[PDB]
């Protein structure tokens, strides 16, 4: 059973997986994102380091296969992140001066975005600008440009491309009462207040064991910024127990403004926490327990 058929039929969008040239073209994945799955997202692809190693010198071979095979095989496509401080060349780091970081920022963002205009359906464009107490992390945009660069950011995006749905994402999201999702909430009211396009939160739910619990109650808190849509980006969990997964897909099915669920890999040996297996297939790419669940909680 595809769990993506079975969450369009409740009334949400997509069940989404992260993927790339490297894992379409070996094992079972793409025959599994094919069969369960109704969007993809580049894991790393789009990421500056991959696509603009060099100042000016663009590197699309990677993220053009992962948008051709998911337009030829019917799949919605998410991307990002064009803005964060992982996955970021030196040489944007090392920039001092506030006139040429805005460009550089600008043209990085409009460039990416024009080339695959019209086909994205979600831009994670800012990421990770929070540190844990809610205070804005410092990265080069912010120690240079200042907190402006974040308004900048999604008024360049929505210029680039207005059919997009633009995202700021973040971690450590997942508990109501930390300081972190309350401080989230409360900069994107003032953003879109004063007009920014923030279309999106998207939640990066690298989940320990028996954190789901904890979701239904903070996924609510971060709709209530009032974007018109929120996602759960980035999914796995410690030791992948159905009640966990469970619980994030009832938050899911819970906020009316939360359109769909992206889990961080397919197997468990590919995942970057392997050991701990938190993905929804196991090694032989069969199903666990975890996967069946969602599949039963859906149909009910
Ligand atoms: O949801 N995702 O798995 C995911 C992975 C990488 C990303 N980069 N930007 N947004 C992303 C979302």
């Amino acid at each position: 059973q595809s769990i993506d058929q079975l969450i369009k039929a409740r009334g949400k969008v997509y069940f989404g997986v992260a993927t790339d040239q490297n894992r379409l073209t070996t094992g079972k994945n793409a025959a599994i994102i094919k069969a369960d799955f109704g969007m993809v997202w580049p894991e790393e692809s789009m990421q500056w380091d991959a696509t603009e190693p060099s100042q000016g010198n663009f590197n699309f071979a990677g993220a053009d296969y992962l948008v051709n095979w998911a337009q030829q095989n019917g799949k919605l496509i998410g991307a990002g992140c064009l803005v964060w401080h992982n996955f970021l060349p030196s040489w944007v780091s090392s920039i001092t001066d506030k006139n040429t970081l805005i460009n550089v920022m600008k043209n990085h963002i409009t460039t990416l975005m024009t080339r695959y205009k019209g086909k994205i359906r979600t831009w994670d464009v800012v990421g990770e600008a929070f540190n844990e107490d809610g205070s804005l992390r410092q990265n080069v945009f912010l120690n240079v440009i200042g907190e402006d660069y974040i308004p900048i950011a999604f008024q360049t995006a929505r210029a680039a491309d207005p059919n997009a749905k633009l995202y700021i994402m973040d971690y450590n999201l997942d508990s109501a009462s930390y300081p972190k999702t309350q401080a989230i909430v409360n900069r994107v009211k003032q953003w879109r207040a004063a007009g920014v396009p923030i279309d999106g939160i998207g939640s990066q739910m690298h989940l320990s064991a028996g954190q789901g619990a904890g979701v239904l109650q903070a996924l609510p808190l971060l709709a209530s910024a009032g974007t018109p849509e929120v996602s759960i980006l980035m999914l796995d969990v410690a030791g992948a127990s159905p009640t966990d997964y469970v619980n994030v897909v009832n938050a899911c099915l819970n906020v009316q403004s939360c359109v769909g669920i992206t889990v961080m890999g397919v197997a468990d040996p590919d995942s970057a926490f392997a050991s701990s297996t938190p993905l929804l297939f196991d090694g032989n790419f069969n199903p666990k327990p975890a996967y069946n669940a969602i599949v039963q909680n859906l149909q009910q």
